[PDB]
């Protein structure tokens, strides 16, 4: 496991990670207080499957609850009240055991952290920040969903639970928790939630202070149309928006550019995500995914959130693409362990590793065939990927001797190695 910073000092940890998203939306409902036991028991399996890191749920206890019609939720971690680890996923003791098992098996543990807001109204919590001291966004005049003097980012819905992450004392509080997670809970890095809610630069500061050499990823989900009309971003590509955040936070960013193309474009257009960018400084910072707990379905209740879910007919194609291309891929718990795509994903992980494909590997797209046809220059081997294509043989598009590595869904998914 190579472990440096990119040529632009972005914390991609060598550019060779393969991450497993360690949970789905309904875990606290389906395996109440048992999740960490489940991960401890699966640790060896996860490690054997080929994952170098696991994205853990928010460790901070969440006893929130909400409901609007048919839809209900809470306790998943995004509306935590204090840093106590005895939450709905399991106890502090179980977390430590879980993190120890994962780490023991060579899997780095990445924690999901929510610095933007907290469950302000929770009657029994260990963290109580009073009003009138500048700890909250609403300690200042709050016009709309725009930075105010108490919060240099967007607000979460109403903004009444938004923290002034820039307040010396709030910053310091998060800083200390990140260091704790690293020193007693075996953190190898963090997944930053709702990155639109506070300054990119603050993420860099936090990383510098607590885990400079760790892996980090930011969740920036905000389209061009969400920026003000006078902002350059209102007319920029999804790629430029996430790339800009990454340059400032010095952390890799979720490829929402690729996700938007998977949802709205044709398969041939998948070449427009950040990870397909001809400049390695651009594609190496992309953190690719097919679905997550927000965008995809989850076993259980209401099918989870499914805010921007990939149709089942493209799941295999979607995984074939992210596992064989540049950037850093993320595999969704469910596709891997619930829905039966596990064997298929296992195969591709092996292909990725044997070819020596990494964050900055070169990718070329071929224009003369239907579907998506790409040539990937791994450090060990060259890959020819043809998805929903009429391509006849790898030799039509690449020089060399190729063997078939993957052939699934009636040739809709084909991968060849040199
Ligand atoms: O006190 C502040 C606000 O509190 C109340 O908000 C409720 C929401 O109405 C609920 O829908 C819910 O919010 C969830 C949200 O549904 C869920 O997607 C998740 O959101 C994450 C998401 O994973 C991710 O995309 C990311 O970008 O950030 C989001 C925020 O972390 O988690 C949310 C929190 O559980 O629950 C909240 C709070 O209970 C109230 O209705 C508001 O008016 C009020 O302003
Ligand atoms: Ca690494
Ligand atoms: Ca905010």
């Amino acid at each position: 496991d190579q472990a440096g910073k990119s040529p632009n000092a972005v914390r991609y940890h060598g550019g060779d990670e393969i991450i497993l998203q360690g949970f789905h939306w309904n875990v606290v409902r389906e395996a109440p207080n048992d999740w960490y036991n489940i991960l401890r028991q699966q640790a060896a399996t996860i490690a054997a499957d080929g994952f170098s890191a696991i994205w853990m749920p928010v460790p901070w206890r969440d006893f929130s609850s909400w409901s609007d019609g048919s839809k209900s939720g809470g306790g998943e971690g995004y509306f935590w009240h204090d840093f106590n680890k005895n939450g709905r996923y399991g106890s502090d003791a179980q977390l430590r055991q879980a993190a120890s098992a994962l780490g023991g098996a060579g899997v780095k543990v990445l924690y999901d952290v929510v610095p933007n807001h907290m469950n302000r109204g929770y009657p029994d919590k260990e963290i109580n920040l009073p009003a009138g001291q500048g700890f909250w966004r609403n300690d200042c005049a709050d016009p709309g969903n725009y930075p105010n003097d108490c919060d240099d980012g967007d607000r979460f819905i109403g903004g009444d639970a938004d923290l002034n992450t820039g307040h010396p004392q709030v910053y310091g509080m998060f800083r200390d928790e990140f260091t704790n997670l690293r020193s007693q809970y075996g953190a190898g890095g963090f997944r930053f939630n709702f990155v639109r809610g506070y300054a990119p630069e603050r993420v860099n500061s936090w990383m510098t202070d607590s885990a400079d050499n760790s892996f980090c990823v930011g969740e920036l989900w905000k389209g061009p149309s969400e920026y003000p009309n006078w902002d350059w971003r209102n007319t920029a590509s999804w790629q430029q928006i996430i790339k800009d955040w990454s340059d400032r936070a010095k952390c890799p960013v979720f490829d929402f550019a690729l996700k938007e193309r998977m949802q709205n474009g044709s398969i041939a257009d998948w070449k427009h995500g950040l990870n397909g960018n001809p400049d390695p400084r651009w594609r190496e910072v992309a953190v690719t995914f097919v679905d997550n707990h927000d965008t995809g379905y989850s076993p259980g209740q209401n099918g989870g959130q499914h805010h921007w879910a990939l149709q089942d007919g493209l799941i295999r194609q979607a995984y074939a693409y992210i596992l064989t291309s540049p950037g850093t891929p993320v595999v969704y718990w469910d596709h891997m362990y619930d829905w039966g795509y596990g064997d298929f994903i296992r195969q591709l992980i092996q292909v990725r590793r044997a070819a020596g494909v990494r964050a900055d590997s070169a990718i070329s797209f071929h224009s003369g065939y239907s579907g998506l046809v790409a040539t990937v220059s791994g450090s060990q081997q060259t890959l020819v990927v043809a998805l929903n294509s009429d391509l006849g043989n790898p030799g039509q598009v690449a020089s060399g001797s190729f063997s078939e590595a993957v052939n699934a869904s009636n040739g809709q998914v084909r991968v060849w190695r040199s």
